[PDB]
């Protein structure tokens, strides 16, 4: 909370982490998801900190103090990390998203072009077009009558069985002071996203300039959904994967370290041409 | 449809009309706005078409036969335009813009420099930052389930209560196959550049070299609309404005004489040094 900055972008206040770390590029860009904060990201900074400048922009009506806002969509989250980074002075970045951070992250990949972006680390981010529960899910959120049963669910598919402090602290305590106008937007956007796009896979392969992308996960944990990623990696030589093996759908939580290594490793091969 | 041609520009197969005139320049270039294509400018053509080279590029997914392509703004139409203009070995040219066309006629204004394009006619281009009914319109227009709605609206203010044959003919017909990809990309692109650029205005005043340039427009008809650009022009030697008295958004269909005398005018001015 010593990196937490304000600045307007286009016609809104948003609050970003920027650690102004004065080090060799690229800068880590951690995209938030819907309904939380740069909040997720606070054990994945400590990992990052000291090597890396590390930038966490919130989206509208996103952080410790959650607003009403006009309606929006990813193209918007776009165009404010790049407003960000162009306020920043920032130009090449590697793009880390969170679960439905990542139709922010692919779509950032398309406009800041492969110069800007050569790379994106995807995090547990639901390959596939929605399943029935997870459909149901978005219906839920969409509903003003039944979005906090909806958010309920959507923790208990999240958690797992686990009871995970951290992850619990985050869903319980950290997306608290998120209502209706958020989750509501959260399931227009992402029902959306996938009716639009077909899935994250089909929007990555219709990229224009295809980059190594990896998606690390932890769930679901079932073979199936780790066979569509090993379909996908097999097709696709700028694709690869890494199951995780953490107990819930937050591994910048609950495996900080591990989720480290990879940005690292792609980092790394950034700075090596 | 002589003069329609089709040519590879970057990644995009874009449409262009080009009569080839063989004349002495500059060369008029008619920049369509979004979500339509050179067919509005077909009686404008007319009226140019003996005594000047007359250049119309369509943007990507516009032409006689739209299309799905990837997310685009003001910056890519600049950069499509020139890469026209290189490829036909134009070197002085005269743009003229309809509407939101304007974006891309003043940025192209800035990349050309004043000795490739020493002037710019703007064509009924809302000069101010958006009013609560345009900003609602664009809100619309990005509404994936309210999109048509959005142009619905935008008709209605743009025939101003005229049974204007050709321009219902432009908007109900001509402009028929275009799909929410293209109608909801307008409202993204025109919110932002109004919340980049400020204004028309701001983004003129804010050019690197100042050079002449008219607004020629029919509406909005009421006095305090013809008071900002007779203030800005005050302000602005290099400025100037014509009310074209035109019964709808559209003078290049319903005034296409009336446009014609205040392209020659400056087509002349270039000519004469
Ligand atoms: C934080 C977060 C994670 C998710 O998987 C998600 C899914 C749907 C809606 C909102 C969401 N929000
Ligand atoms: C043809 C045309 C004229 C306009 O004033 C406009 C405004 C917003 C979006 C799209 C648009 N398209
Ligand atoms: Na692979």
């Amino acid at each position: 909370d010593t990196y937490l900055h304000e600045t307007l972008v286009f016609d809104n206040k948003l609050s970003y982490i920027d650690n102004q770390r004065d080090t060799d590029g690229p800068a880590i860009l951690l995209l938030p998801g819907w309904c939380h904060d740069h909040r997720v990201y606070k054990y994945l900074i400590q990992e990052l900190d000291a090597d890396f400048r590390v930038i966490v922009p919130n989206w509208r009506g996103h952080g410790l103090s959650p607003s009403e806002v006009p309606d929006f969509g990813y193209q918007e989250q776009v165009k404010d990390a790049l407003e960000i980074l162009d306020q920043l002075g920032v130009e090449t970045f590697l793009p880390v998203s969170h679960a439905h951070g990542g139709w922010v992250l692919v779509e950032l990949l398309e406009q800041a072009g492969p110069e800007r972006a050569p790379r994106g680390i995807i995090m547990d981010w639901l390959m596939w077009a929605p399943k029935p529960d997870f459909a149901k899910s978005l219906t839920l959120l969409k509903d003003p009558e039944r979005w906090r049963e909806g958010t309920h669910g959507l923790f208990d598919v999240w958690l797992d069985g686990h009871d995970e402090k951290r992850v619990r602290h985050h869903l319980l305590e950290e997306m608290a002071d998120y209502g209706y106008d958020c989750w509501g937007r959260s399931g227009r956007v992402i029902e959306d996203a996938y009716g639009r796009n077909g899935s994250p896979m089909q929007m990555m392969a219709n990229l224009t300039k295809t980059r190594p992308i990896r998606h690390i996960f932890s769930q679901p944990t079932e073979p199936e959904y780790e066979k569509i990623n090993s379909d996908f990696a097999e097709q696709h030589p700028w694709f690869s994967y890494a199951k995780l093996g953490g107990p819930t759908h937050f591994p910048a939580i609950d495996v900080p370290d591990r989720a480290a290594v990879h940005i690292r490793e792609f980092a790394t091969a950034i700075r090596q041409g």
